């Protein structure tokens, strides 16, 4: 508790000393409170003009519009301590893991100078604003490592003065660049060196890509089994217990020097204990702590989320198969024969699953895996949207699985050869691209945000017939040379100035490995569309007078969009398609 915890809250308490008051009236149950102080600030979503002009017929369509409008009584509740039994499972299943994780990478420190080159080109590193104004200042500025150095030493003496958590189903705890850099340097080589890449976890999809993912679901399909589960969690990061976190430290078991140190301590000072401010409007600022549930960086909590995630799974798999009886305590043989199955058949059972996160698809030995729940459900990993003792009903067929948000369609090219392709509903993926985040966007910013959709749309979604159209519009509508952006950064192919059909060519055929048959594709002509009514079903607007008249008249929104942005170069894409083609 306070030894760990206190040096961080003494220090608050002292920059704001004509306001620390502890409040009677806390709304604060399962976080420990320490006090309050003086603040008053709040970043909505706003509509990108671009897109919008381009995409007239959804303007009437409430699920595509309501999306651009506008639980913290969930990060606010306590999870049980499991059983012997259960945390004897996690523990061996644990050192099993980071064992075959480790087996051909080396843990290693990331550096001021990657650290530096990441900022210098947007990633969302959730930093804070003070004493510089962005995150690209304060990396040339050699004040700023002084105080990193400061923190640095302080770690190593087992102690910590400035990593404290901002917070603001979704929650994101953001520190200063100082804390995301200690963050960075001791756990960021599992993202950098790609611990959770398939080749090297079997069950993980890292730097995988939309492209991909079809194919993977596929592959596990073909495995003799069970149904395909895929069981979402109810708040998975509020789910991790310090059980969790105390497995998840283990990696520290393969470091050495500086580097295990460096690593042990944001474990034990920034993980197993968390220091948070929180606004509320009573408007204060509230310091509280807690030890348990997730609070990292986005990027080390997909990496410990993946983690977790494939042992909880893979102890679920153990449940369905009769390895052990009972959570309430392991005998010695049952350890034995936990050990023995991971030797045995771990790594078989790893290649079942396709793992991102706190997202899972698993295709069990057999069905008993469906009412397997007495591990699951004691770890805390507790079942979205079903009753906590009924089974959990399973997929017959890989193409209608959810994983990350999508559901994957096989489709066949008029030369015979198969395309297995990302899809979600139309309504989604339209309202997401209406959709900016921040201000003192130009119009210029505006138009290289709707390309960068425009082209993401013609490489992962070309076989729905409205985006393939409006993709063509909108790189029709934006001038021929200008940069796709993006403010927040798997694979983004589509990020580049090339030529469309080259990347599709590069992504589909030349580097795709389930396709045996190199030979190129020549035109946008070759490349299907769904099944008429497939794309209805998935929310085309095929058949509607509103669509009939928006593609007839496609170069008068074009132009419209060309008049705004002005006297620029343009290319017309139109006439890649056959009914613009003359
Ligand atoms: C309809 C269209 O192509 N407008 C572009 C433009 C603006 N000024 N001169 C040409
Ligand atoms: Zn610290
Ligand atoms: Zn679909």
């Amino acid at each position: 508790n306070l030894d760990i915890i206190g040096k961080r809250i003494e220090k608050i308490k002292q920059e704001h000393e004509t306001s620390w008051h502890y409040d009677q009236d806390h709304p604060y149950k399962t976080w420990a409170y320490h006090g309050s102080y003086e603040t008053k600030q709040t970043a909505s979503s706003m509509v990108n003009g671009v897109v919008r002009l381009l995409t007239k017929p959804w303007d009437i369509i409430p699920m595509v519009t309501q999306m651009a409008m506008t639980f913290k009584e969930k990060v606010d509740t306590r999870t049980q301590e499991p059983k012997e039994g259960t945390k004897k499972l996690m523990k061996i299943t644990a050192e099993w893991l980071w064992k075959e994780l480790g087996k051909k990478k080396t843990p290693r420190m990331c550096t001021r100078e990657e650290f530096t080159r990441k900022v210098r080109s947007n990633a969302a590193l959730g930093a804070i604003f003070n004493k510089w104004k962005s995150a690209r200042e304060a990396v040339e500025d050699s004040g700023f490592w002084e105080l990193v150095d400061k923190e640095r030493n302080l770690h190593l003496e087992g102690k910590c003065e400035t990593c404290v958590y901002n917070m603001m189903s979704r929650a994101i705890w953001y520190m200063w660049l100082g804390a995301r850099f200690l963050e960075f340097e001791a756990l960021g080589f599992l993202n950098e060196d790609h611990w959770f890449s398939r080749e090297n976890s079997l069950s993980g999809v890292e730097g995988e890509g939309l492209h991909k993912l079809g194919y993977i679901l596929r592959d596990v399909s073909k495995k003799e089994g069970g149904a395909m589960y895929a069981d979402d969690t109810a708040g998975w990061d509020t789910r991790i217990t310090l059980e969790d976190l105390k497995n998840e430290e283990m990696v520290t078991n393969h470091m050495e020097g500086e580097h295990k140190k460096l690593a042990e301590a944001i474990f034990k000072l920034t993980y197993q204990n968390k220091v948070v401010r929180v606004q509320r409007p009573t408007t204060v600022m509230d310091i509280i702590s807690r030890r348990d549930q997730r609070g990292s960086g986005q990027v080390v909590t997909y990496g410990l989320n993946t983690f977790t995630n494939m042992e909880a799974q893979l102890i679920r798999q153990m449940e369905g198969e009769g390895v052990f009886k009972s959570i309430q305590h392991l005998t010695v043989t049952e350890e034995i024969a936990v050990k023995n199955w991971l030797v045995r058949v771990g790594r078989e059972r790893l290649s079942r699953m396709a793992i991102s996160g706190d997202d899972c698809v698993v295709k069990p030995l057999d069905d008993r895996f469906a009412s397997a729940l007495t591990a699951l459900n004691d770890m805390g990993k507790v079942r979205k949207d079903i009753q906590q003792w009924e089974p959990s009903r399973g997929w017959n067929d890989w193409t209608q699985v959810p994983f990350c948000s999508h559901h994957f369609h096989e489709l066949i090219m008029k030369d015979g050869r198969v395309l297995v392709v990302p899809c979600r509903n139309q309504d989604e993926l339209i309202g997401r691209a209406r959709i900016s985040q921040g201000a003192g966007w130009s119009l210029r910013e505006t138009a290289c945000l709707g390309k960068s959709y425009a082209q993401m749309w013609s490489l992962m979604y070309f076989h729905r017939r409205d985006l393939r159209l409006a993709a063509n519009a909108i790189c029709s509508a934006v001038p021929s040379h200008w940069v796709p952006t993006s403010r927040t950064t798997a694979t983004h192919e589509w990020m580049t100035t090339e030529d469309m059909l080259t990347v599709w060519n590069r992504v589909w055929i030349q580097e795709n490995p389930w396709m045996e048959d190199k030979t190129p594709v020549e035109s946008w002509e070759e490349i299907p569309y769904l099944g008429k009514r497939e794309d209805q079903w998935c929310g085309s607007l095929i058949g509607l007078t509103s669509r009939a008249t928006w593609a007839k008249n496609i170069q008068t929104a074009i132009n419209q969009v060309r008049s705004l942005i002005g006297n620029e170069e343009y290319t017309d894409y139109m006439p890649s398609m056959k009914r613009f083609r003359r």
